[PDB]
């Protein structure tokens, strides 16, 4: 039997098309996964190819949680350390955030989506170590979904990386993956450190995946990601009434691609929703403002369809 849940598929399709029309965008995609099994509950595309599977995108800020998790897991940082997060250059090439934060702890780096902080954490590992880590997340590794024209993605050989390139990859530029690959990676955070394979068929038990992070690390990171959707984070547009939502929002230059990805309930996740809107031309272009609202409606609605009870009182 197919894992597709038609109630969620129809919701996803409805909310995607609305957002695409309202922002006058070229295209968009939604992926909804069962966060404990990897089953694909919904896969929605605007007319044309199955972009969720075929189109490789730069993940942008959506990759940062993994870099943070890896630094914590390897003991290269902790939740007390305060990093200098002033903008800097490596030779001619700058690394900067949206604002100048003189210093941030790891929670702050997640909350404010600090390119600087994330890049410094990545720089505590060798290029080869980071390369293997990205390959372990499935980047550059075809999923063999069954759809023709499927993308493998892009992960350059570590021996060819400049120091600036390692930094830019850590905040999601210079490597590429499909939205389905990116949604898959998020199972490593939701399923307590264990990356799941993904399926188009129903699974009566969670498949055997593979461990990327310690369980403690994944739990800590999910808690950090809730800061993204609360006041003071970049992703308040994707807050869902009644729930704590862990999320990341992203905006990549190609013209932009606006991305919002997250899971709920954050502590014991049931659903991953990933939304990408390609080239919005009206009413903003950032991931929070463009992809946040459809994420909010798709996540809130999925949680209701699936019968998950709110964990905090509704407002």
């Amino acid at each position: 039997a197919l894992s597709l849940d038609q109630r969620i598929q129809t919701l996803a399709y409805e909310e995607l098309n609305k957002a695409v029309e309202y922002h006058q965008a070229k295209a968009g995609t939604v992926v909804v996964l069962d966060a404990r099994t990897g089953e694909i509950l919904a896969l929605a595309n605007t007319p044309g190819r199955n972009r969720a599977v075929t189109d490789m995108i730069e993940p942008g800020a959506a990759i940062k949680p993994f870099v943070i998790a890896k630094a914590l897991d390897a003991g290269k940082t902790d939740l007390n350390e305060r990093l200098n997060t002033q903008p800097y250059k490596i030779g001619p090439s700058p690394v900067r955030d949206t604002h100048v934060y003189p210093s941030l702890d790891v929670r702050g780096i997640m909350q404010k989506s600090s390119n600087v902080g994330t890049s410094k954490l990545s720089a505590r590992f060798g290029a080869e170590e980071m390369y293997d880590f990205y390959h372990e997340l499935g980047i550059g590794v075809r999923m063999h979904s069954g759809f023709p024209g499927e993308t493998a993605g892009l992960l350059r050989n570590w021996r060819r990386w400049r120091p600036i390139e390692q930094a830019t990859m850590s905040f999601g530029y210079g490597l590429q993956l499909s939205l389905l690959q990116l949604a898959r990676a998020y199972t490593a955070l939701t399923h307590d450190g264990v990356l799941l394979p993904l399926s188009f068929e129903k699974q009566a038990v969670a498949p055997q995946g593979k461990r990327i992070f310690k369980e403690s690390t994944a739990r800590e990171v999910r808690n950090l990601m809730v800061s993204v959707t609360e006041p003071g984070g970049t992703g308040t547009a994707g807050a869902v009434d009644g729930f704590d939502v862990g999320a990341k929002t992203g905006t990549a230059r190609k013209k932009h691609v606006a991305t919002f990805i997250g899971f709920a309930p954050a502590k014991n996740p049931r659903v991953i929703v990933a939304v990408t809107i390609d080239e919005p031309t009206a009413h903003g272009y950032y991931g929070g403002v463009v992809a946040g609202p459809p994420f909010k409606k798709i996540m809130g609605g999925s949680l209701n369809i699936l019968g998950i009870s709110p964990t905090k009182p509704l407002t």
